[PDB]
């Protein structure tokens, strides 16, 4: 599923992802445009063999499993494929795992490099939420 971005700002609202570990909305949307440009099939090999998956690009390094990452773990417990779904269930809840892992929103290197001190609140602007 593409999102729209208010249809995913609602989304990541309702699952409890606006403020989440101190994160407001526009961080995590800001995050998803520019992880998948909010695409949940959205996949993306890294140097290291490992796939990122779904609207927030979540590694199979660490995070599911997808059957082709040897020697990694799966910390969120769900196949990677779970992160491709239409339903974000399953990103919002891993994600809520990866940024309480002690570096909050830099594990998504695009949030570092594209949203982290910027205006992210233009992110959920206009948005009936
Ligand atoms: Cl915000
Ligand atoms: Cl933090
Ligand atoms: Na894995």
């Amino acid at each position: 599923k593409v999102f729209g971005r208010c249809e995913l700002a609602a989304a990541m609202k309702r699952h409890g992802l606006d403020n989440y570990r101190g994160y407001s909305l526009g961080n995590w949307v800001c995050a998803a445009k520019f992880e998948s440009n909010f695409n949940t099939q959205a996949t993306n090999r890294n140097t290291d063999g490992s796939t990122d998956y779904g609207i927030l690009q979540i590694n199979s390094r660490w995070w599911c499993n997808d059957g082709r990452t040897p020697g990694s773990r799966n910390l969120c417990n769900i196949p990677c494929s779970a992160l491709l779904s239409s339903d974000i269930t399953a990103s919002v809840n891993c994600a809520k795992k990866i940024v309480s892992d002690g570096n909050g929103m830099n594990a998504w290197v695009a949030w570092r490099n594209r949203c982290k001190g910027t205006d992210v609140q233009a992110w959920i602007r206009g948005c009936r939420l």
